[PDB]
């Protein structure tokens, strides 16, 4: 407990320095291990950034929002999480330091509060009060140190216990004459001395490692699980689309794929038909077929109803009098030989629904020569003659599935990137009824930037922040990526089918809440 | 022989602090909350009595000082009340059971727990040391603890008069007991104590027929089940079924069809109601507008109950010819036996087939409709998640809020007039509403006492977590009326079980 | 530090028991509940910011400990903290007042008090010492009780762009205080936190307006007063006016009809209402049935807008054929009908009977306003406990929860048509059954946030124990919405003059 004061360059204020420790360190014997493993005493002298430990104070932020909250951990920050790969327990508080860039010419106050286990965090600086907690102004602090404590009942601990957090918030809010002005809060952190660690595995979890390393590969080399034939031409954004209820391209960290989804989308998966005689009303050629179901054939109402990533669509309307999907189909299986040509097609019409649900999903092809119970080769894409990229964008409804992939939106201000590519009409001369049109089609993540998430892991409760380097110029663009999950950019203006080149690369930036606000915009009115 | 198993005392090495209790409270034992049930000698053998956690929730001042903590430590001194005579032959056991070891059924084998044995016509409390065993886990908020178990050892043998025992339970920390980690008092608990508003029944509310007072509180022993849809509210899970919290304001609806017609000697015409929700429609989700209406007309029959409804048609700014027609019931055998006419309904008016979106008000019945038609029970079927029926334990009987519903007449060539009629709630939001603010301890139900005039009347319920009242009757009738007066007095927790002392003679 | 008045340290005895608090209790600074401020450029000297008593609930531990005890002394250490800046200057006064003496309302009455002049250059973390003055050994509940007063003594200028300063009491009791026991912790004390469950406002009753769900919260800054009637309700009293704690069943009446007719069209006739507790007898009751609408009707006819009601005749079991019918309220008398509160209205039906009786339901309006034509109640004149006229301080707006009337059109006989109204109220019954079991510190108003979109930067309100909430807001006055999806957690205590941070932009 400690506090310096200095005098600022031409005396026009003061710089405040503390060192507090809100509430005393028991410090354990660690009787109970005999195995007390040391560490490297320069790692005790090294304050490096924590993740996620970043924030910005405007004068539109309110008291009793939480800006940071923190859990007390090997995980501050670099070294203690890189040595804690080979061991197997801990026990030992922190330092953590808090700087704010404050100015003489302000006005303001923030609140730093210390949490125990199993106490859930108040949306009230009045209510954080009654924590052990410290105080600061904004006119003159430049940094202060806390000394977090481990607060356990244990001699030490292995993983998946609950830990105390430290949490900062906004005291008193922020003025100043000036309309642009901001406080940025950064925190850093070391390890106290009595910091230790407990039996030492040298083999190593693929999962203990702090930053990743993405390799530096192009976007125009991924599918596309929604149109793999084509290749990834572009990013784009566009602001008319605030949710996705895609079934295909969705992958998320802790499942792997989920929905319809699978890591091995080449070409658009195919699939095979047979189902009774019986036609649409509204047509006497379009006639009905059941999708082949392998892989749990037998309709258990909790297993996916459609195979494995054949989920190749547009949509989907009763519309669907003028709008149909264009697929190459095989009218029958003969000794491995099929007789191909292209059709049309699209999920069941039944207006009863406006089908979109189908449970063992029925389609149709608008065939009158195809047979009741033989077996069609289907493979898609095409539309036609529809708008119609905005109906490919929207999915079929979902509730088949009964582990479906939810809907997702992204956070006020920011807008999807959308990996994006083409695929052209394939057009005839000779007899009626297939034609085809051009259309753009879209996707969330791909396996191919998913599967190094996959090997190196996320901290629990973060998001990526990533670096977009296109050169040939000098340009760096900044993405939040999630790992439910998806990639966002911090938005501002209107739709104007905001175009990225695909030639750039992925590069790691640091951690980040799913609340930061990224420090780049892009403008979307060219 | 009054402390089986000893209290060790927590050295207290790793806790940041070390927070002091009034001294004061050592020395004073209050009730412990949740601690009263009864025994008779119709309880079945091996049943498990009371089941008790050894925590700072077994008093009422540690309890209230809990909420401002973090951590806690130490064992408590409990003392059993049994409220018998002397031709009370049986005796009680009480054990301590010790973390993550399961609770047998057999007072032979609870016989080598730490245990202790009473006997049923003791006058004196009888004490136990109900000790922390622990390595650490009972320190923080959601973890293990050892248990307090109290079972039949003797069984009640010479009760052949009839005549029911109550214990229970009063508590006091030992002198070793401590706390841990100021904090402010927020910690998302139910209260020992709700503090209910002594607003009286009277207020006119109730879910199954808004715009109508509640008088006459009544009890029917006929009615031993409610299938119900509306009125249906539980402590955990908020509103079940199709209830609103806020009936009234979801009581109209709106429905559109043009179709051709079904048969019964004048001509109706099909309709479908409007989801606003536009849930899946299909099962997992509910196929009716949240809170519209469950009157229930009967069966098949169809041309003698008919509901009644105002009906308007749907124009811009609004509604143009609103009068009363009938519907929906019953006749549309295929969906009437699946009943999801929850969606698919009637109407005695051929114009509406122009009407392509026309309001719907129930405001009533008509024909050879009785209260027991009213009172049961469009089925449901499918998986939206509907209230599941439910009757009361025997020996009790449901208490209802009532409503009267007056007759509609009509001189014109409309034809349709309503009945008067009686509407049965099942339990209103207004007494729930409370309840969530200081919620249920778990496994426990609240004690009600009604005050009537002044207090020289007092009835005793039952409140149950799952949204029910129940009081415990004797004889047998159909029209039993209660005034609504209007005290609800919170009394206690006692367990599901429990048997009222105050009996409500039905044959007066 | 500075200590106005030296703290007498009382000898405790004889209290029954001297209990200690921890001594943890004593070493850490809380928030005093209720004890932030905001001084502006606006202020006026001698404008009293802070009135605080001197009590156990000037600390947010000792306020929650204060409900298990029945005395208590005595004082407590403050602490100020002032959010200034470079440019201001001002001073203000703090001054003790003994009990059982009156505050004054002059800054140069207030020196003459023990007190202490504090400026805003210097005044940044400043320590105060509360003393406890008493005559006895102990307080007990309900006894007269010191204060310590904040007021502005020089107005608050700058140099440069004017700041608001935000000041802030942090408070800790001194080493000598100490309570007296025992008694069950519910004793009436407020407690320092209020828990609000989470209810969306679209799922709370419109007392106005009971059969239309709510869908905002609007604000409007032409309406600077409310003199309704319904939607009345406080922490204190309860329900007043002519309100209930049930807008659906208090909404119907009935009427007997009168031998006579206005003037204006002999087509429609008198009537009057029905009181069933017959404060005609009486006039210090009110001359209105619970509950029926407080609309709304300007200045009279001659262009003839009037109410709109379903009303229908008195038969045996009901009420025989009913239409719809214009009622508002006699044209021109004396005492401002159709702008009054009475028990005699008249209704536009030439075969109305002379002593029958009519039943009445209010639905709609005619050739009326979709604005400030119903938002204006008629008057209430008389003797009885009528609700009064009540404002919002200068800056600051009120919030109105609100609802779409659709309108009832015919074409066939009666040319009675109705128009799309918008109905607005103040505080609903549902928001205020918590605040009634927990309660409110004396003299304060509750700071809540209102939740909207998932966790973002949100808005906040003032809630006033009189029964209304008000926003501050700057700019435009055209009807602002807000949604209806919130949840109103609570945020904290503050003194009526607080000035919200938060501001809304009523400009769009």
């Amino acid at each position: 407990e400690s506090s310096k004061t200095e005098q600022v360059t031409g005396a026009t204020g003061i710089t405040q320095s503390t060192v507090t420790a809100p509430l005393p360190e028991a410090v354990s014997s660690l009787s109970l291990a005999p195995t007390v493993n040391a560490l490297d005493p320069w790692v005790y002298l090294n304050q490096t950034e924590v993740p996620g430990g970043t924030f910005t104070v405007s004068s539109a932020t309110q008291p009793g929002s939480v800006l940071l909250e923190l859990e007390i951990s090997p995980e501050l920050n670099l070294y203690t999480s890189h040595l804690f790969r080979m061991y197997a327990g801990w026990s030992g508080g922190f330092s953590l330091k808090l700087l704010v860039a404050g100015n003489a010419f302000s006005a303001g106050k923030l609140i730093a509060a210390i949490i125990p286990p199993n106490i859930e965090v108040p949306n009230s600086a009045y209510l954080l009060t009654g924590f052990p907690h410290e105080i600061l102004d904004f006119r003159t602090a430049d940094s202060m140190e806390i000394i977090a404590p481990d607060i356990k009942n244990i001699d030490y601990h292995f993983r998946g216990d609950k830990l105390g957090k430290l949490v900062v918030m906004v005291y008193s809010p922020l003025r100043s004459t000036s309309a642009d002005f901001e406080i940025e809060i950064k925190l850093t952190s070391a390890p106290l001395p009595d910091f230790k660690f407990t039996m030492l595995v040298p083999p190593i979890q693929n999962n203990a490692l702090p930053i990743w390393s993405i390799p530096q590969a192009p976007p125009y080399s991924m599918v596309n699980p929604r149109s793999p034939l084509t290749p990834v031409v572009e990013l784009y954004i566009n602001s008319s689309y605030a949710t996705c209820n895609h079934q295909l391209g969705r992958y998320t960290i802790y499942q792997g794929a989920i929905g319809n989804s699978t890591f091995n989308p080449s070409g658009a998966w195919t699939a095979t038909c047979t189902a009774e005689a019986g036609s649409v009303t509204g047509h006497p050629n379009w006639r009905y077929a059941l999708l082949d179901l392998p892989d749990n054939p037998t309709f258990d109402p909790t297993l996916p109803p459609v195979p494995r990533g054949f989920c190749d669509w547009g949509s989907g309307v009763k519309s669907g009098n003028k709008q149909h999907l264009v697929c190459f189909t095989g009218k029958k299986v003969e000794g491995g030989f099929q007789d191909v040509d292209t059709h049309m097609w699209d999920y069941g019409d039944n207006e009863t629904v406006g089908l979109d649900n189908t449970y063992q999903r029925t389609i149709y092809i608008k065939d009158p020569s195809l047979e009741k119970d033989a077996q069609y080769l289907v493979i898609p894409m095409g539309v036609s003659g529809a708008a119609n990229d905005d109906t490919v964008q929207v999915a079929p409804n979902c509730y088949g599935s009964w582990d479906y992939a939810p809907t997702v939106a992204p956070p006020l201000g920011e807008q999807f990137v959308w990996f994006r590519s083409q695929l052209p009409a394939s057009k005839t001369t000779t007899t009626s009824g297939v034609n085809s049109v051009p259309v753009n089609v879209n996707a969330l993540m791909s396996p191919d930037l998913m599967c190094s998430a996959y090997a190196s892991g996320f901290p629990l409760g973060k998001v990526a922040l990533l670096d977009y380097v296109l050169f040939g110029g000098s340009v760096v663009r900044q993405f939040k990526l999630y790992p439910e999950g998806y990639m966002t950019a911090n938005t501002t203006g209107s739709n104007t089918g905001f175009i990225i080149p695909a030639d750039g690369y992925f590069r790691f930036n640091s951690w980040v809440s799913p609340s930061f606000m990224i420090s780049s915009v892009v403008d979307l009115n060219l």
